[PDB]
Order: C-alpha cells, then structure tokens, then sequence
C-alpha cells in the first residue's frame, strides 16, 4: 500500500526540514545518517518506527511526533552482528520519556540474549520535564540493563553532542567512553546552577568540553576532529574485541613473518644513565604491521596502554614510559593502568608489560590525595588475572615498584630481562647511605664503597642467580621470543575457590 | 558508601537504606575532579547487589540522586515512604521556571503557578499512584515493617549469566 | 498525619457502599474479608493500594478509583509466608486493565523469587473493553509468569464468582481449581455468542456451573457450599504441601501409633468373585487418623486420588476403585492419575499405590476417543517417577493393566501383594479358549482344562516364584510395612541423563 | 500444535508461526469437551520454549487468542505484520454493541458508531504505536526478513531456575 510508504517517508524526517537544516548549519550529522555510516551497506534492520509518547499534561498531548526521539535496531559490522541506538536532537531536544526509554530496554536486553556488542550514540537533552516522576523510572530501568551485561558483552559509547543530567550516568558504567572534540560536552549540574549557588561564570566549553574530560578527569578514551572520524575509527576498533566473554579472540591472517630480527633495538637504550628514551618506538616495532590503537592517550602520559596483533591474534600492551616524570608511579597512572587490566582480562586477552620504573613519586599532594589505595589498585588487578602474563624488563626496577609490575611473584608467567636491567631494593646512594650509617663522616670511603656496591648488586645477575628471572635475552630478538611464548600459552588452565566477587579497592 | 556496600554484599548481609537528597554538589571542582565516575560507582554497587535490600524514603529525593539510592527499579525490594517525601524531577522553583519559560515576566503569575505545582507534585502520592512505592506509612510504626520485611526476605534467590567478573569503573 | 488516614480508609471503600451492600445481598464476601479470613490475624501487609488506571478514552477519564480492582499482597498462614491476590467485583467489575496488570505481575514475580505458595481468588468479570489492545497485552504477561513459576512453587486458585473470557486461562493453568457451587461459573465465550452461532439457547449456569466442570470435563477440582467453607478448606489443604521444590513436605507431631494392627482387614475381601469392595475404607484405615483429603471425587470415579499422612509426613495415595465399572482404567482415569502423579513427584512427595485391575475398558467409543494415548500417560507419569514409590496388589492385576499400575519392571520400588492376588496374562476362560482351540466343541473337557489352568496360574506364588513380587504379607500388618519401608527410602538418589525436557504424549 | 511445538523446542528447532485467527469456537459440545485445558496446552507450549520464536500476522487476531499464538509478550523473539493485520479485543460491531448498552436501539446512530470505531482502531498501527510489533513489512519481502532474522538468533541463551520438571496440563 502507498499509504504505508507514506508513513515511512513522514517518519523518517524526525521533527522538520527547518530542524535539520539547523543541525546541518552547526556541522553535525543527523542521526539516522550515523546509522548509515557505521553499519556495512543494507543491513540496518529497524525496530518500533512509529511509536508515540502518551503523556497528556501541560498541553503535551497536542504534539505527538513518532518515533519519540530514538533510532534503534541493529545490523552487521564486518559481517559480524552488531546491536545499536542513536539519540535524535531534533524530536523534544532528544529528550528521554516512558515510551523511548521502553525502546531502549528492549534493545539492550535482546543484545544481552543474543550476546552481541552495543553502540550507544548520544545527543541528549536531559530529562523531559512534563512527564513528571514518570521520567525518573525510565532511567532507572536503564542503568540496570547495563550493569548486568558489564563483563559480558562490549559497550561502546560516543558522545556527539550535549548529554547534561542525570543521562551522563548510563555512559559512564560503560567500558569506554569516546568524545567529539570541538561540539560535545558532559556534566551533571549545569554552568546556570553553578553561577547562582557558587557565584562563578563559567561557561558549557569550559565546565565539561572534550579537552577537561580528556585530559584532567579521566572520563574519556580519545578526541577525534569530527563525527566521520569518530565513526570510522569505531568501525577499526570493533575488529579487536571479542564478541563476548565465550568465544576467543578474533583472527585474521597476517602479512608479517615471525623469525624476523631486529638489529635497530639494539641501540634503543641510551649510555649516559640520565638520559631518556622513547617507549613508543619499541612498542611499533614489536607489533606486526606497526599498527597501534592507543587508549586514553592524552591523560597520565607516563604511562601506556593499548591494543595490538601478533601472529594474527590481538594483544594488549602496558608499558611504562621515560618521557615524561621518568616513568614513576603516581596515581592517574595506577588506575589508568587497572582499569585496562581488568578489562583485557575479563574477556581473556593476554597481557604485554614492558617495565621501566625507578619508584612511587614522592610529594605531599600525593599522600593527602590518597596515593595507597590508587596504588594498591593496579596489584590487585594484575595479580589475580588468569590470563597468560609475558613480562620483559628493560632498564630499572627499583623497591615495591618492581613486586606491582607483574613479577614473577604476583604470578607472572614468563619473565625476560634485557642486559640493561638494573634490580635492586634502591638506588646505589641510598642503600650505601643506610648500611654504612655510622661512617658518613668521610666523603672518599663512602664513595668507594658505593662504586664497589654499584659494580656487585646492580645487575641482572643477581635476581637471575635467585632464579627469578627465566632468561636473560638479547634486545635484537625480542620480538621473536613474544610471538612464540604466546603460542605455547594459549591453552593456559587454572581454577580459583568459588566467590560471589572481589572486594577491590575503590 | 560503595565500598561499604560491595563489602555488605559480598558476604550476604542485609542492607537498609535511609534516603533523604537534594540532589549533587554543584561547582568546577567537582566536576574538574571526576564527579561522574565516583557517582557511578555507588549506583554500580546498589543494582549488581543480590541480597534482600529496604529502602525508606523520609524526606527529599529530587532528580537523579532519586535513582542512585537504591530506587525501586534499580533492584531494591520494598519502598516505604513516610507521609512528608517529595518525590519530583526538581524543586518547585526552577520546575515552574522551565515549563513556563515563556512568561516568567510576572511575579504574581509566578508565584500562582510555583504554588499550583507545588501542591499537585511535591508529594509521595503521584509516585505512590505509579506503582513506584509500596506503602505509605505511619512513622511510628517503622521499626516493626522492617523488622517484618527482613524476616521473610531471606529466601531470596536469583542467578546472573555466567561472567568471569563484573567490569566496575574504577 | 490524618489527611493520610482519611484517604486510605477512603481507599478500603472500592465502589462505594451502595455496591457492598448488593454484593452482600447475594451471600458472597467482599474481597477485603476474604483476605482477613485467610490469613491469620494481623499479618497482612498490602502492597500498591492507590493505584490508577490511565487511559482517557470514551469517556474513562472522569472516574478514577483507587486499587484498580484487585487487592495483592503478602502474610502467612501457621507462620509460613504466602503470597496472593484477590478480584474485587465492585470496581469496574473487576475488569483487566494495565495498571491492574503491573500490580498481578509484581505480586508473582515476587513470590517466585522468595519461593512462597501463591493464592489466587477470583471474582472478576473479563476483559476491559475501552482500554482496547493494551488490555491484552496485560493478560499476555500474567500468563507468562504462570508459566515460569510452575513446578517451582505451589499455586492454588479458587473460583468465588464468574470468570470469563481471556481470563479463564490464567487459573487453567496453576495447579489446583476449586469452584463454590452456586455462585460461580468458567467458559471461553458466553452464552450470546453461542446463540448467535449455533441458535442454541442456554444459560450461563448450565454451560459453565460447578456441576459441569465438576462431573464432565474434568477442570475443577472441587465443590463447597458457600465461601467460607471453600476457604477454610484452602487453609487445611496449604498446610500439606511443600513451600517449594527444594525443601522436603511438612513434618507434624503424630498422635497415632506405627505399630498397631488392624484384625478387620483379614475379612475385607469377599470369598465370592463376583462382588466388589469399598477401597477407600482401606485408604482411609491406613493413613493416620483416618484424614484423607481427596482431589476430584466426583469425576472418574473409577480411581482415587488424594493425600493424606503417615507418621507425620505427606503421603500421595492413588488406588483402584471396585465399586464403579469394576475397577477398569479408561481414558478419563488415565488423565486424572497422571496430573496427579507428575504433581506428587514434582515437589519429592512419596507415593503409595493400591491395585485391583481387570483391564481396559471395550468399546467403539474409548476407541474413537484415543484411549491408546490418555493410557500412555499414566504409564509414562509412573515409569519416570524419581521418589519412591510402593504399590499393594490387593485382588487383581490382569495383563497390559499390571504392568502401568506401577509394577517392578516399571520402576517401583517395593511390591508386595496379598493371599488373595491373581497375576495372569488374561482370565481363565479367555486363556483356555485361546489355548485349547482344537477341542472347543466339547464341554467336560473345557471345563476340566479350565478348572486345571485356574487352580495352578490365578494365584500369587508363580508371579513370587519368578521373583516379580517382593513379598507376600498377611493382611492385618499392611499399615506397619509402609510405615517401616518408606522410613529406609528417604535416601533414594539416583540420576538421569541430561534432557531438557521429556516429550510425554500430549 | 502443542506436541509439535513440544518436540522442536526438546531438540532446539527454531519455529516459524503465521496467524490468522478470528477467536475460539463456541458450543455447548466445545465446553464439555473441555476446550479450556486443551486450550492451556498451546499456551504452555510456546511460552515456556527457550529457541527462536518468529511470528508474522496476516490478516486477523482477536482477543485470547492473539495470545496463545506466540504473542510478544508470551516470549517472541520477533513480530512483524503485514499491513492487513487487524489486531483488537473483538470484533468492531460486537465492541460498539457494548460500548454503547443504551442506545441499542438506533440503528444510524450505531451504524456511524461503528464505522469510527473501525476505521481507527482495526488496523495495525495502533498496536504498533505501544510497541507490541517490531516492524511493519510489505508481504513480497517476507522470505529475506526470515531468511536475515534465523540468522542472527543462533544464539539465544538463556538461565531459568532449576525444576525437576514442569507440571503442562494433560
Ligand atoms: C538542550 C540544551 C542543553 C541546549 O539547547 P540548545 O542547543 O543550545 O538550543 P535551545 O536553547 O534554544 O533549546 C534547545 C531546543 O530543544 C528543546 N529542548 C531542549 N531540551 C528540552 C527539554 N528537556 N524538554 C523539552 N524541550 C527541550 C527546546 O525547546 C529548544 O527548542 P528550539 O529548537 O526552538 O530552540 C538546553
Ligand atoms: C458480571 C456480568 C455477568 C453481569 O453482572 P450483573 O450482576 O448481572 O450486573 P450488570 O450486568 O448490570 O453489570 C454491572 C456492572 O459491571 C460492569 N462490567 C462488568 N463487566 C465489565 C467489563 N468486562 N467491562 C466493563 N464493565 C464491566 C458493567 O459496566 C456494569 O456497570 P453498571 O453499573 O453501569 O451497570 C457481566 O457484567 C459480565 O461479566 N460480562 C458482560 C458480557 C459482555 O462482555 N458484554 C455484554 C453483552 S456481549
Ligand atoms: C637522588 O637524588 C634520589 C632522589 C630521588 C628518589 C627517586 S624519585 C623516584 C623514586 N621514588 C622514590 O621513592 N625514590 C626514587
Ligand atoms: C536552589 O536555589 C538550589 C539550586 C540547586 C538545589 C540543590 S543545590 C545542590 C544540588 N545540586 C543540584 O543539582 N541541585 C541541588
Ligand atoms: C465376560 O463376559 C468377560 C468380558 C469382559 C472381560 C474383562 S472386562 C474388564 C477387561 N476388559 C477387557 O478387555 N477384558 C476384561
Ligand atoms: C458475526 O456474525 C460473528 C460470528 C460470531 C463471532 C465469532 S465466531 C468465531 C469466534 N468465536 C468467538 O468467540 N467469536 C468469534
């Protein structure tokens, strides 16, 4: 029937051509372009086109738009399955009521059965206010939904646009959070209750843009110029991940050979011991193709993390980096890095570490800010993982530092140590400082005795002596070394007592 | 209180919750600080929890914060809600302020609709009417329907799928 | 504050005194007073009591009454907890809508979860017409929350007034139905239609009374007088059976004895062949102080089905009734015994079993009407039955029948049979006429093979000389051997194959 | 209908359902027949299977009935209709006949009645417009929406609680 058709072309115009018009003046897509965009081509599959809201107080009842403010339905990435919703700007501010908060859960609970990834796509508006404490429910149904299916399936998010309220709270219990760098913000109370009660002006940019979110708050995992950008960088990451908490690693097949040296590396470590050098370099020239998808990587830069191939396979890389406060552990790097960690295990990839680490840093700011626990946080994530744990220690590893970074003794299943390493309990100064404490009146002695512990103790050849090394390889092979440890620990087993959960520090 | 409550549930104990907010702490601080992820990890904790959770209203629970605190619909098992709660989206001032932007003009006008709302909205009796909260009750008696309610709750018994662990945000 | 006491007592009203007077007119309580006489006093604790409907068509939206129709709760009866709800006949005629839907699945839900009985109590009068499709999808969920509770948790409903429409099948599906006997009735669609389309006049009474569905088609379980009767009765029942499929059946105090003997069933079967016996006198000598509370005794008269107690724990008593149509099992039987057994096994109830059995029932009509399927289900019911099970072979077991009356090779556990047993492929003369073809004209000679044949196979000791029976006991101890062996089988474990769910004949 | 259904939901067949059905049938003979139990059977069948359920709707379901069929809220996976499907409580002439007990009597005054009842409500948008039906297709495309659908419902799975076994009508 014509008729029906013509439903469908009134529905998929959302509340106007002025409307539109206005969102394409601003430099944004409309939301069923993104669809579009994201999903490979006829394979959007849509769901409830025509339902309305059924609020009838402060006048609403004489506005009836269908679709109610969301795009929802689901279709194929890559050929894989994929679930997905997009708020609509334009249809009541993209405002969330009874009816669209419905669609909603249906959505997500049917990707929870079927265990397929989510995207969530948001443009928001806040809370419609003429729907009374009805508004309130929707909401709640909704962050339930994610809490069950967190650590089962993939949550993706991308913020596009204004999400103020009480809505910022369902992205945040996902695992990651992407923004837009010029055209989105988030935030819980907005400039206007700021300026009456505290009596600063501040305006939207400046409270909750990209650049806060991503650089001081660690809300966000990555900026990107613009929606096309953001979009397909999506569709790349959505090849690492598993699909869920079952099935394995996807695989693909490489152009890269295995036995492959590398001569470059074994100049990577400067002379002179005050120098730095830069991580990245060797984590590129570990990977397969020098292909590297970085995970938050404007915040708490002394340390980094993110995803990468070997053999076909994907594998997540942590490694301390010299660049920048000469690699010490503070506490945005040690919950950065625990965060990472508990996801990469939740879903059975294995673990990388490259160790580069003199100490905690010291300060008083630390101490007040709360530096044990956030400490204690990446212990508790790396110790108990069960996936396979390759470690490789490049130049130092100096007192407690050394026990977090997966050693052997937290549960580490292999561990290399370059000729470089230098690990010890602390520096030569101070060690020799303490034991000799009642001799610091001369200036030449100590000095001797400090060249003769340098010379014994700072080594690798001490701890490999203890035997808690497992080798000491040349930096030329690392690579080689990696791609077949991995191999041999693909079938790793073990077994825990059974408990409800964790109890880690928060 | 997150920790407090992972901690309660791990084991089994009971929970019981008394509700009275106004909503968060406004300001650049908080917000420079990471207000968003440390809320949501109380609202992580109170849904995940299975163990038999009461919940009584007294006083206050406007907007958000309403849903954090162990609202009906993030899992908890019974509501009851003293006869002076208001439950509501926000305050009576800036709820009339937004619905009738077009003519805040006035100040009598204003005033006539901030009193017409407050009446018909700020009360237990609009959530009550939507199934949201299970009795109203007399405040004298609160100590016996507790005393009840856990009495019977200890049965209670519901299975998740099968996950290696919950992915909380840090 | 009292404005809070003035509108909840307003609440405990309904529709008005106007209509609780003419609801007491017709003798039938009001759903408030059925609550309070159910439970005991002062426990009952009412969830959701100012619900309101929310539609606003054909005029809905001027009268709008507190409760919506249906009182829902939680108590407990002898200080075990239960949960129910109650139609209220005086608010919109207990019609089905939306909000009175939420409140029915919220009380289920609820119950399921905690693992309490369920009781519901109907008085309602259908679907609600102006609320159009919504109003079916409330029913959909109601039925499905049936269904998922169902060998799980004991639900009872009880019938107290009319009940038509969509409506009946959410009790046709729960385990138990007892109808009031003159002031209820059940059907699919009403006596208008029928005349309509069949130009057959009836009345609501005849097509759906107590009678009908207590005598011909099998759905209700029983009959009483008037309401409170019919609840005090429910308050009996509840207290022998289980609270749910985990914990064992209720144990009481006994005040009779284990090991007393009873000389009078050493003259209850009659020396001549020909004349039947009353068996529920033995059920009822058996069980502990003679309380039986038997299930459908008004249709399929031919067995007896039913609970009673011994030394304190429920016990399911299924047995052969002599006195109508000779004991034989035909279809309707078949059904009944069948429901009942797949229920006493499902909660971990034994089951003592009394046979006396000459076979099936002939004729054309059983055999149009299917007897081969309603008679594998009793055998299938018997044979996958995991608790124990004892079985007495009072007087007869001939052929096919022997063997789904829950015989040894079947799956029973213990066996014994009386002095007065006949096991045997067939009757006498029917196997002497099949055997002794070539000689069939004579007369002296078939009876003298046929004295032969009776005196040396229609007897217990060939069935215990092949080892089919356990043991053959005097009549007087009968009591004292259940009494002991169900003591020792408390411990049956034994373990099936992994199925989802059998596939018995429907 | 219920044993087939029985037999491929034991061994994880998915189940395709098209529904036409204007209502049950009335009699005497039905009723003593016992139509309500026999009836029940279909509705445990499909509500309790635990593979993929896709129903498509041609032309008419009327009340229980529109339930029993594998309705969504009984556990459908997926619904979709084609755009002649009438889904309401009955039919329009026996709605209006009730709504108005009164006026019985006037026969253009119920005539009128009738044609506005019909013309808005026998349709398949208003069921849609709640959100019971997924999508509202045209018929020449049905194979290829089955043909897609299957597919992606290959993995269903899900928890129930842990029964000996259920207690189906016979
Ligand atoms: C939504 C918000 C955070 C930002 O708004 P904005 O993009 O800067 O533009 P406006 O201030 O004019 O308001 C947004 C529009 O969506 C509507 N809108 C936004 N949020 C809404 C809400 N919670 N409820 C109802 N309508 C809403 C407004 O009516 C407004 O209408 P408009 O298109 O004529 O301008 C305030
Ligand atoms: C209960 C019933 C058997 C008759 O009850 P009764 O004691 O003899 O008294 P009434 O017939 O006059 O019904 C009383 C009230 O129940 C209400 N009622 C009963 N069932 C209802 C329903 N399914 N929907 C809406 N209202 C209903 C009626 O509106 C009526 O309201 P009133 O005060 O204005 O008269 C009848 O109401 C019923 O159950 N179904 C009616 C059959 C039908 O569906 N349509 C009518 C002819 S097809
Ligand atoms: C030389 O002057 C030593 C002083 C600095 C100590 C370093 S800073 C990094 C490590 N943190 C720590 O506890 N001590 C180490
Ligand atoms: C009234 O004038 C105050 C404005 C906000 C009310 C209170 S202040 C702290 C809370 N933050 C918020 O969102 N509102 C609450
Ligand atoms: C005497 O006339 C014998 C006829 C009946 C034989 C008996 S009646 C009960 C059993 N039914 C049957 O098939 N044969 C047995
Ligand atoms: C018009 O004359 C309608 C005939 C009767 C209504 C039909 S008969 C088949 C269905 N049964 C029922 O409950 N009503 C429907």
């Amino acid at each position: 029937l014509e008729k029906l058709e013509e439903r469908r072309a009134q529905a998929r115009l959302g509340g106007g051509e002025k409307r539109l018009e206005a969102q394409h003046k601003r430099g944004k897509l409309t939301a069923r372009e993104r669809i579009e965009l994201l999903l490979d081509h006829g394979s959007f599959e849509e769901f409830d086109m025509f339902v309305q809201h059924r609020s009838t107080d402060f006048g609403m009842e004489k506005q009836k738009i269908p679709g109610d403010g969301v795009v929802t339905g689901w279709g194929t990435v890559n050929g894989r399955t994929v679930f997905l919703f997009s708020k609509d700007f334009t249809v009541f501010g993209g405002s969330l009521s009874e009816a669209h908060a419905a669609k909603i859960v249906k959505v997500q609970d049917m990707a929870l059965k079927m265990r397929a990834p989510i995207i969530g796509i948001f443009d928001a508006g806040g809370a419609r206010i003429q729907e009374g404490v009805a508004a309130l429910g929707g909401y709640g149904e909704v962050f339930r939904r994610n809490v069950a299916a967190s650590g089962v399936i993939p949550q993706i998010s991308v913020i596009m646009g204004p999400c103020a309220g009480g809505d910022v709270y369902s992205p945040a219990m996902t695992d990651f959070i992407f923004m837009v760098r010029d055209t989105s913000y988030m935030f819980v109370t907005g400039p206007d209750v700021v300026k009456t009660v505290t009596n600063e002006v501040v305006t939207a940019e400046e409270l909750g843009g990209a650049k806060v979110h991503t650089s001081k708050s660690s809300i966000a995992d990555g900026s990107f110029e613009n929606d096309v950008e953001a979009i397909l960088q999506i569709r790349r990451l959505l090849d690492f991940l598993p699909a869920n908490n079952i099935e394995g690693v996807p695989e693909i097949e490489s152009f890269d050979d295995v036995n492959r040296l590398d001569k470059s590396l074994d100049t990577l470590i400067p002379d002179n011991p005050n120098k730095p050098y830069d991580m990245g370099e060797l984590i590129r020239r570990v990977v397969d193709e020098g292909d590297f998808f970085e995970i938050q990587a404007a915040y708490a830069r002394n340390i980094i993390t993110g995803f990468g191939r070997v053999e076909g396979r994907t594998v997540g890389f942590v490694a301390n980096q010299p660049l920048v406060l000469a690699g010490v552990l503070d506490s945005d790097a040690s919950r950065k890095a625990a965060r990472f960690v508990r996801f990469c295990n939740a879903f059975s990839i294995p673990i990388v570490t490259f160790v580069d680490v003199p100490g905690f840093l010291p300060g008083t700011a630390q101490e007040y800010g709360g530096l044990i626990k956030h400490g204690a946080k990446l212990l508790f994530a790396y110790s108990q993982a069960t996936v396979p744990l390759v470690t490789i220690i490049t130049r130092k590893a100096f007192g407690g530092a050394y026990d977090v970074m997966a050693s052997k003794h937290v549960g580490a299943d292999l561990n290399y140590a370059w000729p470089t390493a230098q690990i010890a309990v602390m520096g030569a100064k101070g060690a020799v400082e303490i034991i000799f404490r009642a001799e610091i009146g001369d200036a030449d002695k100590i000095a001797e005795r400090t060249k003769e512990y340098e010379d014994r103790f700072l080594s690798p050849f001490v701890a490999a002596e203890r035997g808690y090394i497992d080798e000491v390889i040349m930096p030329h092979s690392t690579r080689k070394r990696i791609a077949r440890a991995l191999g041999m620990l693909r079938t790793k087993e073990m077994e825990q007592p059974w408990k409800k959960h964790d109890n880690i520090p928060l």
